[PDB]
C-alpha cells in the first residue's frame, strides 16, 4: 500500500508553533509528499511563488534519508478553480505546451512526478465537452512521460489526478475506464462530504451511511463513493482513499440537539492557527476536547465528533483512521492520503501522542515499507 501525504505550501504561514516547514517532516513517514499546489502561466506549468522553488529544494532534499520516497507536485484546488484547465486543453496546442513544460519543471526540481488537482472537469463552471477534453490530456500525457522515459532512459515521471467524491461531479466530468488506464493513482476526495451550508450537522469522512442519510446523501460516505468508482471501472489497486487531518464546526441553533443531523445555523469561528471558519485541523480539535469539550463516537459512520455549548466539530481520529485502514482491505491496495499533513499535531504539543498522531496510525496499519 502507498501512504501518501500533502504539505501545503501557506502552513509555514501560520503561528509559529502552529507553522510547518517541510523539512519538519519524517523522511520515513510516508511513501509519496506531494506539494500544495504549483501554478499555470501561458498554459505552461511555474510555481505560486518565489518562495517555493526553496521549499522545493528542501522536500526532495529528503529523499537523502529516505531513497524509497517519491514526491508529487500538484497542480490545481479548490482555489484555482476549473477555468485555467478548460481554457489549456482546449487545443492541441496549448495541450502540448502545458506538457513539455511539466516535463522540464519537473525533471529540473527533481520531483518524480505530478499530481492533477482539476477542482472538477465537467461542472463549476466547465463544459461538458471538458470531461472528454480532460481524458484526452491524460492520455496525451501519460504517453509523453512514456517517451521521455524511454530516450532519455530514466524511471517514468509518475501521473496521478483526484477524483470527486461526490456522484453527481463523478458523473460530469470523469471517464473512469480510460482514466483508470492512464493514470497510475486516484486520489479520492473522500471528505468535506457535510458542511455547514447543508443546514445540519453532519460528518466529514463518515466510513458509512447515518441513519439519517436520505436521498442523495445516502452515498455521502467512504463505501459507498469508493463502490461507485470500482463498479465503473476503476482499478482498486489504483484507487487511493481520502484521509482528512480536520474537522468542520457547526453552530447548532438548539444546544439541546447535539448529535448528527442536527439543525444549523452556520459554520464555527476561525481557529487559532489555521484561520479559515468552518475548519479546524486535528491539533486544533484537540484543544477543544482538552478544554471539555463532550466527545462521542458515532457508531454507524464509524468516526467521532464533539461539542461545546453551541459548537460541534464532525472530525476523525486514531480509532477512525485504524478502523478505515482496516476497510482499506478491500483490495484498496494503493492506499491512503492525508489531507493535509501539517494538519496532523506534526509536534506532539497538542494532541500528548507523540509526532503525526494520525499519519503515525495509518503508516503501522498500512506497514508501511522502506528499507530504511
Ligand atoms: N488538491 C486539493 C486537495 O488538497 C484536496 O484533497 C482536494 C479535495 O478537497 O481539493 C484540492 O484542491
Amino acid at each position: 500500500y502507498q501512504l501518501m501525504c500533502y504539505y501545503t505550501s501557506w502552513a509555514k504561514d501560520r503561528p509559529i508553533e502552529g507553522s510547518f516547514k517541510p523539512g519538519n517532516i519524517d523522511p520515513c513517514l510516508c511513501t509519496h509528499l506531494i506539494y500544495a499546489f504549483a501554478g499555470m502561466q501561458n498554459n505552461e506549468i511555474t510555481y505560486t511563488h518565489e518562495q517555493d522553488l526553496r521549499d522545493y529544494e528542501a522536500l526532495n532534499g529528503l529523499k537523502d534519508k529516505n531513497t524509497e520516497l517519491k514526491t508529487l507536485l500538484a497542480i490545481g484546488g479548490w482555489k484555482f478553480g476549473p477555468a485555467p484547465f478548460s481554457a489549456m486543453v482546449s487545443t492541441p496546442q496549448n495541450r502540448q505546451i502545458f506538457i513539455q513544460s511539466v516535463i522540464r519543471f519537473l525533471r529540473q526540481y527533481n520531483f518524480d512526478g505530478l499530481n492533477l488537482d482539476w477542482q472538477y472537469p465537467g461542472s463549476r463552471g466547465s463544459p461538458p465537452k471538458d470531461k472528454h477534453l480532460f481524458s484526452v490530456l491524460v492520455k496525451e500525457m501519460r504517453k509523453a512521460f512514456e517517451e521521455e522515459s524511454v530516450e532519455k532512459d530514466i524511471p517514468r515521471l509518475l501521473l496521478t489526478s483526484t477524483g470527486a467524491g461526490i456522484i453527481d461531479v463523478i458523473k460530469s466530468g470523469y471517464k473512469i475506464p480510460e482514466l483508470s488506464q492512464s493514470l497510475d493513482y486516484i486520489q479520492v476526495m473522500t471528505y468535506d462530504l457535510h458542511d455547514p451550508k447543508d443546514g445540519y450537522t453532519g460528518e466529514n469522512s463518515p466510513l458509512y451511511k447515518s441513519p439519517y442519510d436520505i436521498g442523495k446523501s445516502a452515498d455521502l460516505n467512504v463505501d459507498s463513493i469508493i463502490s461507485y468508482w470500482k463498479d465503473h471501472g476503476a482499478a482498486s489497486e489504483k484507487l487511493i482513499v481520502g484521509f482528512p487531518a480536520y474537522g468542520h464546526t457547526f453552530i447548532l441553533s438548539d444546544p439541546s440537539k447535539t448529535g448528527i443531523g442536527a439543525p444549523t445555523i452556520s459554520t464555527g469561528p476561525p481557529g487559532k492557527y489555521t484561520d479559515e471558519s468552518g475548519l479546524l485541523a486535528y491539533y486544533e480539535v484537540c484543544t477543544f476536547l482538552n478544554e471539555g469539550a463532550t466527545e462521542v463516537w458515532d457508531a454507524p459512520q464509524e468516526v467521532p465528533y464533539a461539542y461545546q455549548g453551541n459548537e460541534w466539530v464532525g472530525y476523525d481520529n486514531v480509532r477512525s483512521f485504524k478502523l478505515k485502514a482496516q476497510w482499506l482491505k478491500d483490495n484498496n491496495l494503493g492506499g491512503a492520503v492525508v489531507w493535509p499533513l501539517d494538519m496532523d499535531d506534526f509536534s506532539g504539543s497538542f494532541c500528548h501522542q507523540r509526532h503525526f498522531p494520525l499519519t503515525s496510525t495509518l503508516k503501522g496499519d498500512l506497514n508501511i515499507h522502506s528499507a530504511s
